[PDB]
Parts: structure tokens; C-alpha cells; sequence
């Protein structure tokens, strides 16, 4: 069925990554994954066979209330990062450790200090950040994990760990980078931004990072085609960073919709009125979208090192008609994007929107955990379809 056009100029060592941070909370909710032969299999094995070479995991400092009730979103702490890391390593895939330096979702709107850092002055918060990263990386190495890359922050467009001043953010970037450098010289340090479509944003950020002497290897970007402008633009803003500053570049988070259907009863992020949808909302469309983002980063040349698909397997804990039954699983295991317990930390967003998966229709597995044809995109970019 599926067609993929060969990506031209694609380097043989290109990073083909997935962020599957929700996997632990989902397996705990009784969710199962399959190979294309239709038998139960560890998702990491199926990912490997599909030609994935890299796993990304989000790390929240303390994603739990005082009583240890998970904030949800996969309840992603260091302990789960090690679980995920061990499995990735066991399956021949390198790890990208994605430190949010927050107790919950870090994005362009939300960059809240971890609860433990809330009353620290800047010096002490900075050494806490450095100390946390170093300790976290030591634990992962101790677990035998193959770490390829560390992301110091996540979509830090406007802040980091409670800080909004770019001179302060830069010192924080350097605190984390320092920990990585001390751990292993071979680990790539990524910084991760989003909204590449914004006029002169990435030029400004890269210049600011340079002026503040931030030590990093990779300038990473999000790319969701619904809001983030053109592939031509993406290539262009990343090429400018690569050429001007001598940085590697990559896409740290990308996805597309394979269906318009909501598989679990919790409203999905996309597709929606007003979003740019250049591809059909189908398995083929989804594969086109992934192949094209890979093309756009490859087109950067030497410096374009990879693409990570964000959450290819945040599938339903159960069908949409059993919404209220699903809610119990989301609430107990944190297998939706947020639980009600996160209202303490994030009242404005998680407080009003808490629930299930907002991205089940952007998975590369169906609602029942079988791989979609579009999962083959990681192999077929090298060769094209027959
Ligand atoms: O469910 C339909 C509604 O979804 C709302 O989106 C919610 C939050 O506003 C949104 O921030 C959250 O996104 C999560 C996280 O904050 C973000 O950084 C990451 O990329 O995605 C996470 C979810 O996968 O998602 C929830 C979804 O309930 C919309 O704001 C609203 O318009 C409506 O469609
Ligand atoms: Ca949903």
C-alpha cells in the first residue's frame, strides 16, 4: 500500500528518533503493542526493526504532588527515563535525555521552576540544575545506558526553570552543558527551540547564545506542520544557524495526523479549523509528512543530523465510548497528558484541560497497538518504496 519517495542526499548515519516517554504509564494502564505479524512484542523491538536508531525521553524533576500522585503526561521522572533508557540500549538504540528542568510540561508557554527550586536564589538554582543533571546522567550511565545526546531544556523560547531573562537562561544552559561535558565528552549537547516560522527568531536566539558564550553542539527545533510554517523555511532558518555558528541542527519533535478520529474520548490537538494541513489526514499523508521533514533537515547538508518523531505511540487506554472508564486509568496511571493532580502546579492549563491522549491520531500505531504502514517510513527514506 504505502509509498515513500527516497530522500535525496540522506546521510547513512542520520538520526531516526522517536520520543515514546508515555510508554511506561501506558503499559501500566494495560496497553499492548504488536509487531506487523500481529503478535505481542516489546515496542522497542518493533521500533528497532522499523529502523529507529534513537529514543528520546522527557525528564521532569518531580512530576508528583506531595502525596506522590502523578501529574500525568506519562509521569516522566528520572526512574522512568532509566527504564526507557535500558530498553533503548538493549535494543541497539541511543538515548536523547530531554531535561525539562520543571516538574511538568516545559513548552513556549510553560517554563516553571521545579517545586524544589521555587525558593532558591539564582546561584543556588543554577547549582541545583547543574547538580541534578550530573546526578541524573551518572544514574543512567550506572544503569548501563548508551546516551548519545542531552537536551538542556525543552522549547525554551521564553524561559527556563522559572527564569525569563536570557542572560540568566544562558547561565542555566551552561550549568546543564557543564554536567554533560563532565559526564562524557562524546555526548552531544542540544538546545531546543520552537516556532521556526517566526521572522528572525532563530537568528536572534543563536546570536544571543553566541553573545552569552553558551556551550552547545546542536540547535534543535520543533516542527509541527500545523502551525510552524513551511519546510523551505525550516531548512532555511536551520541552515543559517549551522552556517553562521558552526552548529549541528535537527528536529527534536515532529508529528502528523493519520486520522481525524479521536480514539479515546479526549479531544485531540489536531486536526482543527485553521491549522495548515498540506498532507491528507491519512496513513500515507502522515508518511509523506515525516519523509518531508527528514528531507528538509537532510537538505541542510553536513550539519543536518536527524529527526525525532514525537510520541508515535500515545494510543488509547480504551475506546472513546468508555470515556469515564478511561478517566480512571488516566487518573491512576498518569497515561493521559495530565491528571487532576497537576492542578496544584499548573492551574491555568492542566487544571482545566486534564485527561487522556491528545495525540492518539498522530501515532504510528493504530488505536489497538498494531504498527501502521507509515512506521516503515524510517527504512524507506533510504531507498524509496519498491
Ligand atoms: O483536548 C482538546 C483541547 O485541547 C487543549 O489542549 C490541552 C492543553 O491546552 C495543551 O497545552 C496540552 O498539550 C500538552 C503539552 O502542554 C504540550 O506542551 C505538548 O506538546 O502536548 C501535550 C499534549 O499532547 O494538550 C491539552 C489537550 O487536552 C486545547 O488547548 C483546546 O483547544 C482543545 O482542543
Ligand atoms: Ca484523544
Amino acid at each position: 500500500g504505502l509509498y515513500v519517495e527516497k530522500v535525496s542526499g540522506l546521510r547513512k548515519d542520520f538520526i531516526k528518533g522517536v520520543d515514546v516517554s508515555s510508554i511506561i504509564a501506558l503499559e501500566e494502564s494495560g496497553v499492548a503493542f504488536y509487531n506487523e505479524s500481529g503478535k505481542k512484542q516489546d515496542i522497542f523491538k518493533t521500533l528497532k526493526e522499523a529502523g529507529v536508531n534513537y529514543v528520546r525521553v522527557r525528564i521532569w524533576n518531580d512530576p508528583y504532588d506531595a502525596n506522590g500522585n502523578g501529574y500525568g503526561g506519562g509521569n516522566n521522572d528520572l526512574e522512568k527515563a532509566i527504564q526507557i533508557g535500558k530498553r533503548a540500549t538493549a535494543n541497539g538504540m541511543k538515548l536523547l535525555a530531554d531535561f525539562h528542568y520543571s516538574d511538568f510540561w516545559a513548552d513556549p508557554a510553560k517554563q516553571k521552576a521545579p517545586k524544589a527550586w521555587a525558593n532558591l536564589n539564582f546561584e543556588d538554582k543554577k547549582t541545583a540544575l547543574y547538580q541534578y543533571t550530573k546526578q541524573s546522567l551518572k544514574a543512567m550511565k550506572a544503569a548501563g545506558i548508551d546516551i548519545g545526546m542531552v537536551q538542556v531544556g525543552n522549547e525554551t523560547n521564553g524561559g527556563l526553570a522559572g527564569e525569563t531573562d536570557w542572560a540568566k537562561m544562558s547561565q542555566l544552559f551552561n550549568a546543564g552543558s557543564q554536567a554533560v561535558r563532565e559526564t562524557d565528552s562524546n555526548i552531544l549537547v542540544a538546545l531546543h527551540f520552537t516556532n521556526p516560522e517566526t521572522s528572525g527568531r532563530y537568528a536572534w536566539i543563536a546570536e544571543t547564545l553566541h553573545r552569552h558564550h553558551v556551550d552547545y553542539d546542536v540547535f534543535a527545533s520543533s516542527y509541527y506542520p500545523f502551525w510552524h510554517g513551511t519546510l523551505k523555511n525550516l531548512t532555511s532558518v536551520l541552515t543559517s544557524v549551522a552556517d553562521t555558528y558552526g552548529k549541528k541542527v535537527m528536529v527534536a519533535a515532529t508529528s502528523y495526523t493519520y486520522t481525524a478520529e479521536d480514539g479515546d474520548g479526549h479531544g485531540n490537538t489536531a486536526p482543527k479549523n485553521g491549522q495548515t494541513l498540506n498532507n491528507p489526514v491519512t496513513v500515507q499523508g502522515q508518511a509523506n509528512a515525516v519523509r518531508d521533514v527528514i528531507q528538509a533537515v537532510s537538505d541542510v547538508g553536513e550539519a543536518g543530523i536527524g529527526v525525532f518523531y514525537w510520541e508515535p505511540a500515545w494510543i488509547p487506554v480504551g475506546p472513546a465510548h468508555r470515556l469515564e472508564k478511561n478517566k480512571a486509568l488516566w487518573e491512576t496511571y498518569g497515561s493521559g497528558w495530565a491528571t487532576s493532580y497537576a492542578a496544584e502546579y499548573d492551574p491555568e492549563d492542566a487544571g482545566k484541560w486534564f485527561g487522556g491522549s491528545a495525540v492518539d491520531n498522530q501515532a504510528l500505531f493504530d488505536f489497538k497497538g498494531r504498527p501502521l504502514p507509515s512506521l516503515h517510513v524510517f527504512q524507506y527514506v533510504d531507498t524509496g518504496t519498491p
